[PDB]
């Protein structure tokens, strides 16, 4: 084996395998490995690193070492790699089980000595092709793991869980993890695959790839890790003011008159409303990207009236292009569409045979943006709903599809980032600042393209609500601070069912304390279109009403006070949004983000912090009217609902009537006054 | 290496490779090879063999031999196989190029000695799966090769050609070959692949298979080879009388009234017409298998009036099932549909998203037949047009589809045979005899299911007509005697274009001397449907008129006389059809079939025999008004068009005006008196 | 969706998917699924079922149910399956995440409703070939999982772990699992793959297969699950008496004289010795399966003399066949060897180019047995060391190898079971009873072929000792009662190193309370052969001495008292072996096997039961001289080393000097009397 060492780079080589470790931001290292002649030029989610001045490269015995601030990497003579912090504590070590490695006998006194023959950096050649990559690391008994994106599962800590590295409706792979051991790690590789944080071994897998690529950072607090990650992959922009208010939506307002009636009724009742939404199939065909003027006769007039009312319109964008449209003909000519490797050249069959635009193709991004610009942005629409962002193949046979940047197996997970990029870059070029679009999916770095992500088409149950809480917290840790849900869930809520009405209330109450407060759903009983087809184009149904007055008088009163509460929170929300932009901190965050020195903060998964000053303890079960709440040590807490003061460092058997969830304010935080919390003496 | 010999079976084995050779009908052997533990039970196109007279299995110093009448197989100690006829002449030998084979050094004095390392029976393992098979044989410089099915190419002799073993619109792989060296061979394996008759080596390839399987037969004449093949894979039924008359069709008679007006016009003018046809999209949706009563308000009244007129109705069957239909729901429940391996579960996107019924699934065959029986056969339709029989995937990605019997890569080519089988078996069970359906495709043995095959959606050119002549002849050699074309070709004929009208006439004149005489096409100028969609179902266009009066007076006169001639030919046609049923002889035959001892008969590709008594020399070029015609030795020939007698064994500079193609009758054959 | 129900079989079908559930032994069900036209005839590890008492198949609402004693299966109208015990408790449920299944909308009120589109029985077609199978089940928060075979990892409970379903040196996939929820499950499928017991979902995977196949059983106690599993896949035989004594081995006694001098020295010192072993490369070439008479001049005289001394000889069998031998030519002719799919036709390159005999080929099994019979068994050898049983490919590229029964990807894991079968059937046919052979690997049902499994070529460390304890316990739960290790580990032990000597003693002390007590290793400093080659055949090195007197006088005294202790335990060991044969109970068992109602028995992984009457608490750290020990409630416990009585239901801060590990005897068990007498 051979080291090639310079003052700021460590390369190890043996039999064509090249391992390269280098600084990539303060307290951070990038790690690449290949068996090709050279590393390629793909940086994926990593921005160019601002240089590190005090990088120390050294050799000792048969080993080499690279130190960059609070992280160091050691590679021994056998090419085996481990990472340490400034205190010499082991952060992460490769998993090797061999008797012979890098042309040398393995040391029989090591746990690495084994006839099993597993390598830590397995670049397994695909016959005729590239490589199937497994990167193996030792599991650690104390290790708790967070981030990875948005998964539909009741686990905040994902140690012992296995996550698919793929994009499907209601899932988002954003592969940055944060460890309780004091490091964060980005898997800087958009290949379809899997990460297993199994108790016995950690394995990251890429189905098809040219090389291993990851980024690792070390710091004493979660806040510092989140900041270092945002410096590596990009900060969220500043959120525009309107986005902190109430977003009203449903599947679907079918006509201009129907949408405007709802907007006007909100104003007629003196209710807060910042954003109203025209959902999908408001267009003539998929891939036209314009209003159908039979249902939407004068969209400019709608937008102008809504502006006068203080309301922004957001419109559904679908990435689908129906093969009967004019844009299909042009986009096919130009090579701007995704391709099927085998079988009929159709990627989705929903209400027509469509092909997704290729969001990895720079030309296709520009083309789609310029259509949305002409037909929507030029009329005054400032927010786009980038739906189906995965994209939602009718069948998730990732092997069967190919993009501009290569087979979906190799590059597929970056699609939603390109989709966000198309609109963000277009809107920025058109002169807009503080851009936010609603994205169903993301990859590493999507935050830099103003991606407000929502958790997609989940069912309307308490089980779903519990999953969304974990998912949103993990999305924030993965560097996606702008995140939300369909208040009430998407599918299955009957507006006349008491059981659903109870869920809607609990979900709405939680929603007040989400980064964005957004009511959406496909409510029952659903209504079929008058005509199944029109001119051969299949017509889209609607669900039932989904406004805060649609669920009876008692529920209206609760939701109205939720809206009023959210308006009072807006100044605080904007401060926390500014902090996300400045520091990479999430908006909704696990307890350990603000209280990393407290053991309960690393164990509790049903409470969180909404910024630094609000402790939230959602009600996640039907019929529940009280719950246990841990109040962190280090300050006093003001009960939002009673005005009562409680000392930190204790548990509360807290009241949780249907009318409110337990919420506490850090005593004397500016937000306490902004909420007008008072206690009356009767 | 080891031989395991019994009185009627030769087995050779080394390192798990098992080669088994046994009699399979008179003068014929079956050859199988596997590296699996045992041979499987798949017989594919081979029927159970009648036990053979005089099979003899012998062992020699190093070798073993099995003889069955006029064929023998010799396997040497290295497992290398060659075939000989009863005169000891070499028929066929395996191609080997190795230095070491079956655990032994190769003989340096043999052409088999080579460091290249190519085996004759290469079962190359597919990782995780089955085998990719190549069977190699030495080429022979004097070998002429015929059969293989229906390929769109101007070659009767296919030595030096490479043929895809797959089913596509206008192509049919029917993998029986006949060699001028005195053998025939069936590749008894429905796998997607290829047959290369390259000058340097012959290679049969199967992409995915469990085992090598082929059938080889020897005889002194082509007629005996055809007979032995029909004995092995099944005889054509007897053709029913109505099928020898005129079949009138176009794309498409859109309504009951439109069809009936054409039929009434034929009868009004005392013109022959035996079959009239309702083409595709006469149904409400794909997979309903019934008339759409909006355009066909009383199918029984149509059938009854046609019955009065002496005319049979044939209807289009498509094997597609639109995913919005009731039959889709039920067939999907029962697992009766073809499956996509990856991607959207749609096999065709023509006028809707459809999935083909699985013709390899015996349940699906029965289900589809019973729909056709209920909606058509019970009304008195007894001829079906089994279109899209390949099946016609929108994209021919064979690796992406799977049938009941397995991946299309392994079993795909048998689909058209299953499709014919579904209707034949159903029709027979309903009491019908002399069954014929119009199939777009076939595999080996399709003839036994009454498959009248046509050459599909070719263009309307003289180039296409030349190709069809070769293809039809090769189909007959491949054991498909009932074969025809769209007279005029399918695509691109403008009815007002004089150049197309000349092609139509020449093609029609040829069609009189085809096994079935059938007018069809998609004529220009075409017309879009009034409504593009109705209830969200895409509507099907039509072409222009395609009746014998549609092309002017001169052309009407010529086509009318052609129909009248075909009527006078019918007794002869039925005799030739009966001989096809009895002996496996094709109806349209290359010259060497009837004159195998004459050199010219193995060279000439632009003449043929319509049965044993009629020599036909089609005009295959625009503007041509004469051509050279070779008259075979051994009889005198009567010019059909002048009555002049010419001695055989000479070339004629023969007149070929637009009104007639050169045709000669064997002097004193019964058909001579029938045509005068 | 359609049910086809008979009195003893439930079939559900949609779009060619066939799900079939039926009784397969008392309290047990077999589950199969296929998209092929029919199920194939592969039973793999399952023996023919004894027809069960009171099976009931019924259809209710849109569902169907099949009950067989204490287990039942319910399949709903969407083809979704779950299992329950006789008390209606949920045992195991399928994992579904779809919006549309079996031609029906999914129920939006269920956790099954999801746009992700994951099926529970995913038979994903391989283009041109068979199927890549994933069987998904919901994880359960309370569930603790045991068994699966032998994995090199410090986990008894493997919930949260992912195990490779493949055979490698030091690993054995024996895919029977036992759950704390009250069921056991056999993955009756020898395909290469993986089982993931992740916290978020349980997934079994087969890389290539024709069909889903598994067997599930229900009972109130671990002992009943073990009995039901042994009924389904076969019981261990009765162990022969000699097997409970001391096995002396090393890598390697190179000559007859060297081996015999070791055996003689054991007798001269009045030490117990029941088995002595001639390790690998005692033969002229790989595939000869005989003694090289240059080093072993009179094997029959050696065997007769050892018989006279009360010692059984075991000989190394390697499954390799060198391409220059006469058996290679013959076995190649007959198709008895494993095949490489691509590349040079060589499966291993260790001391020559060899090819493994095909243990899935019944002809090859018989051929190899008859060679061993002729050259070893006919002379009086009664025990074979079936080494390299995985088999140990030089490169574990499973995709590149094919067996008689198919590609290694589809069938590979059954090889070690075939290998044990070859010798057991052959030995049984020659009239031998109570057959035991030493196997390096196993599959489901290997126990019925007398397979004493050992944990292979592990390193000589305390970390390895800890892993071995977990592995052997899990092997027992997977139905392999006869299990052992190399005392001291295999690789890295220098005989002059005090640190290794300490590990040796701790490992030897644990060894006394393993199903078999066997000393083996490749001890340093190693010795190269005099000549690297002889007649072109590469010669095999040896390690240093590995006898109980080889490590100094103080260590000798400790190992001597260990051997004497083992001899006093033999009557008890034989009773526990008889129980293994009769009931399927393992010999070394987790605490919960004997004490299933006590919470600590399901948490503690560093103590175990050696049969029902001996509680063992090994020392697993260097320099440790005391450790904590939990004594189960329900009986009193007698300290083996002092004689002190202690009440059950407490922790002892227990003495653990170098000279003894903490061990307690159930008061009034017959073994207490046997040890004091």
């Amino acid at each position: 084996s051979e080291f090639i060492l310079t003052s700021d780079k460590l390369v190890w080589t043996y039999d064509g395998h090249k391992l390269q470790i280098e600084p990539w931001g303060e307290n951070s290292l990038r790690v690449r490995a290949t068996v090709a002649p050279e590393l390629n030029g793909n940086d994926w989610a990593l921005l160019p690193a601002k240089p590190s001045t005090k990088v120390k490269v050294s050799e000792f015995e048969d080993s080499a070492r690279i130190v960059n601030g609070n992280i160091s990497a050691v590679v021994n003579g056998r090419g085996q790699l481990s990472f340490y912090n400034q205190n010499g504590k082991l952060l992460l070590e490769e998993y090797w089980r061999t008797r012979f490695v890098a042309g040398q006998g393995e040391d029989t006194s090591s746990k690495y000595f084994s006839p099993l023959t597993h390598e830590a950096r397995e670049l397994k050649p695909i016959q005729g092709g590239k490589f199937e990559l497994r990167a193996r690391f030792e599991s650690q008994p104390d290790e708790r793991i967070y981030g990875l994106g948005q998964y539909q599962q009741p686990f905040l800590n994902v140690k012992g869980c296995t996550m698919e590295l793929a994009q499907r409706n209601s899932q988002a792979s954003v592969p940055f993890m944060m460890s309780s051991l004091g490091y964060g790690m980005l898997w800087n590789n958009p290949a379809i695959g899997e990460v297993s944080f199994a108790n016995n071994v950690t394995t990251w897998m890429a189905r098809v790839t040219e090389q291993l690529d990851y980024w690792i950072t070390a710091a004493d607090t979660p806040a510092e890790i989140s900041q270092q990650y945002a410096a590596a992959t990009g900060a969220a922009p500043m959120l525009p003011d309107y986005a902190a208010g109430f977003w009203q939506c449903k599947l679907r307002y079918r006509t201009q008159d129907e949408l405007m009636e709802v907007a006007r009724e909100y104003k007629r009742r003196s209710l807060p409303i910042s954003v109203i939404v025209a959902d999908f199939f408001h267009w003539p065909n998929q891939g036209d990207w314009c209003f159908d003027t039979r249902e939407w006769p004068d969209p400019k007039a709608m937008i102008d009236e809504l502006k006068e009312m203080g309301i922004e319109l957001m419109v559904s964008i679908w990435p689908t292009v129906d093969n009967r449209t004019e844009n299909y003909k042009i986009m096919k000519e130009k090579g701007y569409l995704v391709k099927a490797e085998r079988g009929v050249p159709v990627t989705m069959t929903f209400l027509g045979n469509t092909t997704f635009f290729d969001a990895t193709h720079p030309g296709a991004r520009k083309y789609v943006w310029e259509q949305a610009k002409k037909n929507y942005h030029d009329l005054g629409i400032k927010i786009f709903w980038l739906d189906e962002a995965e994209p939602e193949y009718s069948v998730y046979d990732f092997e069967n599809y190919r993009y501009h940047l290569g087979p979906v197996l190799e590059v597929g997970n970056i699609y939603p980032r390109g989709y966000a990029q198309a609109f963000y870059e277009g809107m920025e070029e058109a002169g807009q600042t503080e851009i936010v679009n609603l994205l169903r999916c993301a990859w590493a770095g999507s935050q830099r393209y103003g991606a407000l992500v929502w958790s997609g088409d989940i069912n309307s149950t308490f089980g779903a609500l519990r999953n969304q809480l974990m998912a949103g917290l993990n999305m924030g840790i993965a560097g996606i601070p702008w995140w939300t849900t369909d208040i009430g869930g998407f599918d299955g809520g009957d507006i006349n069912d008491p059981a659903f009405q109870e869920l809607l209330i609990r979900w709405f109450q939680w929603g007040v304390f989400c980064p964005v407060t957004r009511l959406h759903g496909f409510r029952q009983p659903m209504e079929e279109p008058a005509e199944t087809y029109r001119d051969g184009i299949a017509q889209c149904m609607t669900g039932a009403a989904n406004e805060i007055w649609s669920y009876g008088e008692d529920n209206y009163a609760i939701m109205k006070s939720c809206l009023e509460l959210r308006e009072r929170l807006r100044p605080y929300v904007m401060r926390v949004m500014k902090a996300a932009h400045d520091t990479g901190a999430p908006v909704m965050r696990p307890l350990f983000f603000d209280f990393p020195d407290q053991a309960e903060a690393w164990q509790i998964e049903d409470q969180y912090m909404f910024g630094p000053d609000i402790l939230v303890a959602p009600v996640l079960e039907a019929g529940q009217r009280s719950r246990k709440v841990w109040l962190p040590e280090g300050c006093a807490w003001i009960d939002l609902n009673t005005g009562a003061r409680q000392n930190g460092g204790q548990w509360c058997d807290c009241d949780a009537p249907l009318e409110a969830i337990p919420v506490f304010i850090r005593e004397a935080a500016a937000v306490q006054a902004e909420l007008s919390i008072a206690l009356e003496h009767h």
